[PDB]
């Protein structure tokens, strides 16, 4: 079979770190395994334009492997020309870039699977780190040192302990709950959550969480808000100026789910005006963020309150090992004809939900 | 009575934030309380030199109040001239700037107290933050964004999850144990500790810690090492070229206890050579850190691995409230003649140690 694998070029960075599996130069660490079975692997990062390498091999590709960190868009046109396509794998979590609805609508026997759960711990750690960095005012603290200054009172005037604060998550799924687990020993005043379905009673009691019924009430009483909910019609532009004015004055806000859940200019305005004390996360809209994206230069009144990073929380070396191993398990189930997929990994089974 | 209060000057920042109690401008929020009680308060940051404000009022001061973040050194020479000194207070935790030995050995009747426990959570949170920052390679990640760059592979190649890592602490006291308590739900591979005495069996089971008899074996197997021990003859210069050579290759190291526990240039050389992946903390020697202190500019081979900050982990606004309240409670015990101090706050009571 012909496998096409779309990843980013890591350049010289690939050669320093051989554990960096998710690049074109290291090919998820499965290139030899695919060769041993007897299979043709096409690896490329060129995914844009009609004449791209990806489009030259789509007509006869049996399998396409993509990643959310260099996402090849599987469009209606591309699916039309994919005569032999049987399986699409996301080496990671996230299928925004796949036209799932059209595949289902045409009747083609195409399976779409992802490595469910490979990213949850990585992202949840990123949230807590981001929380601590913002609350404890770490960014200006470190900037002082490498600028060769020493002025504690400039740092301490906006520095707080995370102990004794009310922390709220919008969304209590895999990521949001594991965030709540890690906050317990820090002794928050209260842990709150809002979601479209209740946490199981036993899960709720393990973390001492309280469910709030509507979002305006949740953010009104929370010192810290973290966004851990999927992007659909209900959450698109959810964080706009009207809701932000309902936030506790001087709150902290973390978002690692999807940049489009926020209105970029409203968040920046709130940080400048003081409605927010800090904003941090690793998701942007548009993504990758242009040089002019307002979230790059936004700062609270003190020149701080920005804990932004590129989209890498889920591409740590430990997560990549899980992506590579999960992709191998998925291909194994498909090559052998067993189709013994993990149920949580199936997005579409032969064109069906 | 006369009280001398020695804090740093916060300048404009005091105006920005009324809750910034630990500066000369806001005087721990007790100035009006002391005035009503009819005492004389002296507030100064001038603490060095023989004609400083501190030395001008030492001869007849009844009480001196200090902070570790702008320490006035209660030396033998200064103790000899304090004719009326009865009480020395640490608005915070830390007594290295006080000559406790001279007081206890002479027998002068001076009580020394500190606000015990008021810094523990603040410091422990700072330790977890630094660990996640270094392990997840956050500093180069952020510098990319504010420099208007976007290159994920340059960050991802040295970024890790703290899950499944081996974490060890040198010292399992109040702060050391707190760090372990908060690490448990991050699912480390194993938690280790080294100390001159063992934790109680229950304390060990709660965090699932395993004791390691000698440091050389502790560091050799640890992905992450954090120092939470006091500075004494056994820990001064502990982290040096010899011991660092026996760390696990590519180790992360965090220190929020005392700068002198490390040899500054041995650490920098270890970081530059690849022995350490990163180093972080808020404690320095000398402190405040000179502009050319090597720890400011050191970086790992990728230009990352530095998570240093000024000495501020225990002076967050939450902690300063605890420091300010505790000082007021201590003075109230002294002024009323009750001397009903919290037992854990006493370092020396009338020049004598007490059962702990």
């Amino acid at each position: 079979m012909k496998i096409v694998l779309v990843l980013y070029d890591a350049g010289k960075h690939a050669a320093d770190e051989e554990k960096l599996y998710g690049c074109t130069e290291n090919k998820l660490g499965i290139a030899n395994w695919l060769k041993d079975q007897g299979h043709e692997l096409i690896t490329t990062s060129d995914k844009e334009g009609g004449n791209s390498v990806l489009d030259q091999h789509i007509p006869d590709a049996d399998i396409i492997i993509t990643t959310p960190f260099h996402p090849a868009y599987i469009t209606k046109e591309r699916i039309d020309k994919a005569k032999k396509l049987k399986l699409v794998v996301v080496a990671g979590v996230g299928s925004d870039h796949i036209d799932l609805d059209y595949i289902n609508q045409t009747g083609k026997k195409i399976s779409v699977l992802e490595v469910t759960g490979s990213n949850v711990v990585s992202v949840a750690e990123h949230v807590l780190m981001t929380m601590l960095v913002l609350v404890r005012n770490f960014v200006p603290a470190h900037e002082q040192i490498i600028n060769h200054d020493w002025e504690v009172a400039a740092i301490a005037k906006d520095a707080y302990d995370i102990e004794g604060k009310t922390i709220a998550t919008i969304g209590a799924g895999r990521i949001g709950y594991r965030v709540l687990e890690r906050l317990v020993p820090f002794n928050p005043k209260e842990l709150l959550y809002y979601d479209y379905q209740a946490l199981p009673k036993d899960a709720e009691e393990k973390v001492g969480a309280r469910r709030v019924e509507n979002i305006e009430e949740l953010v009104a009483q929370a010192d810290i808000v973290t966004i851990n909910a999927p992007l659909h019609a209900g959450t698109k532009g959810l964080i706009n100026k009207e809701l932000l004015s309902k936030f506790k004055k001087g709150a902290w806000l973390v978002n690692t789910a999807r940049g489009a859940i926020c209105v970029a200019e409203d968040v920046a305005a709130a940080l400048e005006s003081g409605q927010l004390r800090g904003y941090g996360g690793d998701v942007w809209f548009p993504q990758p963020a242009p040089k002019d994206h307002p979230w790059r230069d936004m700062r609270n009144k003190y020149g701080a309150g920005n804990a932004m990073t590129p989209h890498y929380s889920g591409t740590t070396l430990d997560a990549q090992t899980r992506y590579a191993e999960g992709t191998k398990n998925i291909l194994e189930s498909f090559f052998t004809g067993k189709f013994d997929y993990r149920p949580q990994d199936i997005i579409l089974l032969n064109g069906e939900y």
